[PDB]
């Protein structure tokens, strides 16, 4: 009945039954308050003291104690009040009764623990700081369940609910930081200081430090039903060294390191014990031990050989029958070249049914194992209660008298053999009792509040595997909560015998302390499918960079929760409560899938909630295609009218369903020459336009390349979009284009162009959700910049009006030249080619006739400049009907002529077409049936490159040749030359021949004249 025996006693029923209610408070009552005289306080005090030596004063000793007395005292009235109210839970005077004597309570530690936490002492008080510490959080608990049973309001209850979570932590961290520093100053060099060391590692690691891992179960709100977490820390025994009136100088990290280093937890197989001799006496002098994995999940474990065998007796054997060695009865063996041996060790198997027998390696002893690691429960005989069964036992030796004096590690019952899974409970599962550790895992020491070390992941992959055993629920579903401490961002696959089961997204917690490990859980549950299965966590989202996982978490869940998510997400689409309106930056996509997340709720469950959800969001998708400025931007009717909507290319699809579309969607295709584009263009009319505002511009893409997209009014505003699908790629998938409407005229009816272009011969695109809407009142220097934009389009606008009122007066009067009438009907005889092409040039200077951007979209002056280049055609049409010869443009290729050397022909600038000859010996003949006795003109328009000339004959079948010839003269514009030409036969043949060089001809005209 030492401080250890009750603190073990405590951990017993607090592992055991946790679920609250009475049973949990009188629990207290029976254990250690309300029973505590001010006698086994001072003991509680005395059992540290005497570890480390220095008593606390007589005065701050003496008041931790009263105080003691009085918290024992309280917590009689405030526990036999919670009895009778349970008992009849609605007596306002019993509820009433309890709200007093919380208040009381809660009051009460909130001002004893200071004295036990006083500076220059804080150390000695932690055995008794940690009950009065923990039956702090009891209480706390006790008002976030039984708060508004009570009587309290939600907000007292929050508020309590607050310094629970804040104690928890508080409470904790102050727990680490004294018995660190009180273990620090209890170390030293040789054997003793060792002995006081692990004396005082073993003991508060008992008395302090195993309550204090089971802090985290008192979060009501994280853990609100029954929960069983599992104490897997390790502590040690020497029983050579323990039981010794001597030293054996700096020899104590010596001693450190023959305990293990932190690792998984294995399960003892079987010892074998040699023997050996010095002077008659045999004994134990080194071992050789086998482990078996977490439930027996993977290949049996393997050390090597413990100190030295022997030749001296045989070896003994010690294989594992019950629930394990609970007790060992060690003989040691002093020789004052000295010795130091154990030389005989009973071994104990645990069992809760049967005495099963007893394992002796030489002889009984009487160093029991039951006062240093005491049983938990009294009631029973020590094969049950034992508390711990033997870990992993080794051996330490002198450095090269004989010592042998194995150190045999201790491990606690409330890690168990199998892992385990229950349905009417909450089982935790710390990750060091897997069977294989994941590549890349190291198992790092413990933090020092959660019963045993912990893993770490450092860089991406698998932490580690658990064999499970799922017991009485058969189809019972759960939901699984990893506790972890991460400097980075996270995500945390799990398999379970081969599929994956879950993805999540975890946040990073740090940059150690217990505000590091958070706790979040999956939102979807799974069950198993099968009694015996495999688990394998894996963090996976890249970054190195320091991750640590405390423990995997199984707790149950029955069949709405991603309705509560359902409905916020609707509500945040409006600016307002009675909906009338959307936030301007809510956006025709987000809406969709948003709606997306109504109709993949629950018509099982859910079905009147699943309704009004959506009539909102089909509401909310309804308030923008309203405010949507867009004619027709579900591209339902392209190209139907030439005045108002969308105007797109042949090379255009419109599907209604994609992968990433909901609703019609439009893919835009290459193109072979970049001077015809595909396009999708679009005016927003000045009706639709509000003064000084900014508009905006908006979409989605799935995929695209060269996808250009204007927004026009005063100026062009072109943007290229290259968006990969999910350095310098616009793999936004969204975009977003500003214009700002200066005035508003509706005379002009300026707008605004919409135009997404495609230009290349590897370009496309898939886009919708689109929308044009107003933004925002434009103001301050944005204000400032449009009416300077105003003005600059205006400057352009009249210069434009004065430069082309003149120029189609002179065009138009260049034109008339060429014909012979208001009515365009005849030509003028003396009118030939170069006049009517020197006529284009005075037209086609009309300038902004279309658009620079799109030639398609028709600019200002289109219709004026389409009805002179009109005449310009008309005109040719009548050259071609006068000519008697046929085919003497040669807009027709070199046809109906008689081609003889190579020759060729090619088109140039403004309906031009010429003949080329480039080699002398070519020649271009062609008959002509003429009128006997008539006068003809013979008309010929060409130029001449390199020497020589170029010479245009006419003669019939005797002798009335005439010729024409084109020279430069010496040693992009056509010399025209004439002449008057009479036949007295009705054949004339016309023939082009050259000296040399280049003969280029527009065209050879030949006319009859009729005056």
């Amino acid at each position: 009945y030492t401080p250890i025996d009750i603190s073990l006693s405590l951990t017993q029923f607090l592992l055991s039954e946790f679920v609250p209610g009475a049973g949990f408070v009188l629990g207290l009552v029976d254990i250690i308050w309300g029973i505590f005289g001010p006698s086994q306080w001072d003991a509680f005090l005395v059992q540290i003291e005497q570890l480390i030596n220095q008593r606390i004063e007589e005065f701050a000793r003496n008041q931790a104690i009263s105080r003691l007395e009085g918290l024992s005292n309280l917590y009689q009235i405030y526990a036999e009040s919670f009895r009778e109210w349970e008992a009849d839970p609605t007596n306002p005077a019993l509820r009433e009764e309890m709200r007093i004597q919380f208040n009381d309570m809660n009051s009460a530690l909130t001002t004893a623990i200071p004295l036990f936490a006083v500076q220059n002492y804080q150390v000695p008080l932690l055995s008794v700081y940690v009950q009065a510490a923990n039956l702090h959080l009891s209480v706390l608990r006790d008002v976030s369940v039984f708060g508004q049973r009570w009587g309290f309001d939600a907000a007292t209850i929050n508020s309590r609910y607050n310094d629970l979570t804040r104690l928890i932590g508080n409470y904790t961290d102050y727990a680490v930081r004294w018995y660190n520093t009180g273990l620090e100053r209890v170390w030293g060099p040789d054997s003793r200081d060792w002995v006081r060391y692990n004396q005082f590692r073993r003991e508060l690691t008992l008395t302090v430090l195993d309550i204090v891992a089971l802090f985290s179960n008192y979060d009501s709100r994280r853990y609100p039903i029954r929960t069983v977490s599992q104490l897997t820390r390790e502590i040690y025994t020497n029983p050579v060294l323990e039981n010794f009136d001597g030293s054996f100088r700096g020899m104590a990290q010596r001693i450190e390191q023959n305990i293990r280093q932190p690792h998984l937890m294995d399960i003892l197989n079987r010892i074998t014990i040699y023997t050996d001799v010095h002077r008659g006496f045999n004994y134990w002098s080194g071992h050789q031990i086998t482990a078996s994995p977490v439930g027996f999940s993977g290949p049996e474990f393997a050390f090597p050989l413990f100190g030295n065998a022997g030749n001296a007796a045989p070896p003994v054997l010690v294989s594992l029958t019950g629930l394990g060695i609970f007790r060992t009865l060690s003989s040691p063996l002093y020789r004052r070249q000295e010795l130091f041996v154990l030389d005989g060790t009973e071994f104990s198997f645990a069992s809760l049914t049967t005495n099963l027998p007893s394992t002796i390696y030489r002889q009984r002893g009487t160093v029991d194992s039951l006062d240093v690691i005491p049983p938990q429960d009294n009631s029973v005989p020590p094969r049950a209660g034992f508390s711990h069964r033997l870990s992993h036992v080794t051996m330490l030796s002198q450095a090269a008298y004989t010592l042998r004096a194995p150190t045999f590690s201790w491990q606690h019952r409330s890690a168990e053999f199998n892992n385990i899974i229950p349905s009417s409970q909450i089982t935790q599962i710390p990750l060091t009792k897997s069977t294989n550790l994941g590549s890349g895992t190291s198992v790092v020491k413990g933090p020092g509040f959660t019963g045993g070390d912990i893993l770490r992941r450092t860089s991406p992959g698998q932490i580690s595997t658990l064999r499970v055993n799922i017991t009485a629920p058969l189809s019972q579903r759960y939901r699984v909560r990893i506790r972890y401490a991460s400097t980075t961002n996270l995500q945390f696959h799990t398999s379970i015998d081969g599929r994956p089961i879950n993805q999540g997204n975890f946040s990073a917690t740090m940059s150690l302390q217990s505000g590091s490990f958070r706790t979040v859980g999956f939102t979807t549950p799974f069950n198993f499918s099968n009694g015996s299965s495999v688990f394998t966590l894996s963090a996976h989202v890249f970054n190195s960079n320091e991750v640590y996982i405390d423990r995997i978490e199984f707790v149950p869940a029955e069949v709405e929760y991603d309705l509560e998510r359902a409905q916020k997400a609707v509500n945040e689409l409006f600016t307002s409560s009675n909906q009338i309106g959307l936030k301007t930056d809510v956006t025709d996509y987000h809406i969709d899938q948003v709606s997306n997340l109504v109709e993949c709720l629950s018509d099982e469950f859910c079905l009147d909630e699943k309704q009004e959800l959506s009539e909102k969001v089909k509401h909310a998708k309804r308030l923008s295609d309203e405010r949507n400025l867009l004619q027709d931007p579900n591209f339902r009717g392209i190209n139907r009218q030439l005045d108002r909507g969308w105007r797109g290319s042949t090379d255009i699809t419109i599907q209604g369903g994609d992968d990433v579309f909901k609703e019609n969607y439009v893919t835009l295709l290459g193109t072979f020459d970049e001077c015809y584009p595909t396009y999708l263009y679009q005016k927003i009319d000045e009706s639709k336009l509000k003064a000084y505002t900014r508009y905006q511009l908006r979409g989605y893409i799935e995929d695209s390349q060269d996808l250009e997209i204007y927004l026009i009014r005063y100026n062009a505003k072109h943007e290229t979009v290259n968006v990969p699908g999910t350095k310098c790629a616009h793999h936004s998938h969204h975009f977003s284009l500003d214009i700002d409407v200066g005035c508003t005229d509706l005379n002009e009816d300026l707008g605004v162009w919409v135009i997404f272009k495609i230009k290349t011969q590897d370009g496309h695109a898939r886009l919708g959700n689109l929308e044009f809407l107003e933004e925002k009142p434009l103001v301050g220097e944005a204000l400032a910049r449009v009416k300077r934009a105003e003005k600059k389009w205006r400057d352009k606008r009249e210069k434009l009006e004065w430069e082309t009122n003149i120029v189609y007066k002179e065009a138009k009067e260049s034109v008339d030249a060429l014909f012979v009438n208001s009515q365009y009907d005849r030509l003028q005889a003396d009118t030939n080619i170069a006049m009517i092409h020197a006529a284009d040039k005075r037209v086609h200077s009309i300038r902004e006739a279309y658009l620079p951007e799109l030639s398609v979209i028709p600019g200002v002056n289109a219709a004026i400049f389409e009805e002179l280049e009109g005449r310009i055609f008309t005109a040719f049409s009548l050259y071609d009907a006068r000519n008697v010869i046929k085919n003497g443009d040669f807009n027709n290729g070199l046809s109906c002529w008689n081609v003889k050397g190579h020759v060729d022909v090619e088109e140039q600038n403004n309906h031009r077409s010429v003949l080329v000859v480039p080699e002398w010996e070519a020649e271009v003949s062609q008959e002509v049936r003429v009128c006997p006795g008539r006068g003809y003109i013979l008309r010929v328009t060409a130029y001449k490159e390199g020497y020589g000339e170029g010479c245009v004959t006419i003669h019939e079948i005797e002798n009335n040749t005439d010729e024409l010839k084109f020279s430069n003269c010496a040693e992009a514009g056509y010399v025209t030359k004439e002449l008057e030409y009479f036949p007295e036969t009705d054949k004339v043949w016309i023939e082009i021949g050259e000296t040399e060089g280049t003969f280029i001809v527009d065209s050879v005209e030949l006319l009859l004249m009729e005056e």
